[PDB]
């Protein structure tokens, strides 16, 4: 692997990519705002030059949700290595959805999904999970993590709508609270026509290359989710895939899990505590150290 884009930090990090400001197409109480409004709200900026993007955890919600932003990267890439180094990610807050993820071009899910980081409420670990249309199923084997459904498919027959094929990490300290504790760590995802690897290395465990110029997947340590085996057309399910940074509130999982899970106490649904209690998302942000592109 060699290097094929350094996003930088800050403005210049910001340069490259687009602002989502349309609804929310998970349905969540969000209101993803432009550039220049989420940098006159502090939702994005650097701080001690690690990339700043948060949201609005100071005023009550209105309109059609909680201040937040949603970025998608202007360069795509089809094959390679996609290397984030994070001091702090959204934490596990309750009526939260964080997520770092791919989306391929055209209409979804034709072009393929990959969510590296994502989880919501006051979830513990990661799920690393693929979105694909229908023909795509994973082998349980070569990864750390816990598989939970092994069908790819977005309206797979026997999983919840759009569970897609989801891998749970196993360290508690792969996401949202224990993660930022820890001082944050690295998710390294690489895409090849034979499959999709994605390693997290919690801060201090990362190998001597992973930041380099010239990253060798071989040579690591297990990955915590692989999607690979000939129950799918790797090469045909994913093309050329674009980074998105984003965190809405309730919505279709964070939303709708909300009664079930520990935030029941929390108010009688999501919407009213994302609403009302503005304090309680100052950890819902994300602080990058560096995020780096290779190819083959
Ligand atoms: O992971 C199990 C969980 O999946 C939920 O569907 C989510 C999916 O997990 C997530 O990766 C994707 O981005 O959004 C879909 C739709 O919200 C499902 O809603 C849950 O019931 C299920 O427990
Ligand atoms: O934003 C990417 C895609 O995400 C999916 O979860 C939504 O259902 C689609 O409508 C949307 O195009």
């Amino acid at each position: 692997y060699h290097l094929v884009d350094d996003y930088g930090r800050g403005n210049g990090f910001f340069d490259k990519f687009n602002f989502f400001t349309g609804d929310d197409p998970t349905h969540g109480y969000v209101d993803y705002v432009s550039r220049d409004v989420a940098a006159g709200a502090g939702l994005i900026g650097e701080r001690d030059g690690r990339t700043y993007m948060g949201v609005d955890f100071t005023n009550p919600a209105s309109g059609r949700g909680r201040r937040s932003v949603r970025l998608e990267s202007k360069n795509t890439y089809e094959h390679g290595l996609i290397v984030i180094d994070l001091a702090h990610m959204p934490g596990s807050v309750c009526g939260t959805w964080p997520a770092f993820w791919t989306l391929g071009t055209g209409d979804w899910p034709y072009g393929g999904e990959i969510d590296i980081i994502e989880g919501v409420n006051d979830n513990t670990f990661n799920h690393m999970v693929l979105h694909t249309s229908d023909g795509c199923t994973i082998d349980n084997d070569g990864f750390t993590g816990n598989l939970k459904t092994s069908n790819c498919y977005v309206y797979a027959p026997g999983q919840d709508a759009n569970a897609g094929c989801g891998i749970e990490a196993t360290d508690p300290n792969s996401y949202g609270k224990g993660f930022n504790s820890i001082g944050g760590g690295i998710y390294a995802t690489e895409i090849t026509p034979n499959g999709i690897s994605i390693w997290f290395f919690p801060r201090g465990s990362e190998p001597g290359d992973v930041l380099g110029d010239n990253p060798n997947p071989a040579n690591w340590d297990t990955p915590a989710a692989k999607f690979a085996g000939g129950g799918c057309d790797w090469e045909g399910k994913f093309n050329a895939q674009r980074l998105i940074f984003d965190v809405t509130f309730c919505g279709d999982w964070a939303g709708n899990v909300w009664g079930i899970g520990g935030c029941a106490s929390r108010a009688a649904n999501c919407v009213d505590f994302v609403r009302d209690n503005p304090s309680a998302f100052a950890e819902s942000y994300w602080l990058v150290n560096s995020l780096r592109v290779y190819a083959p």
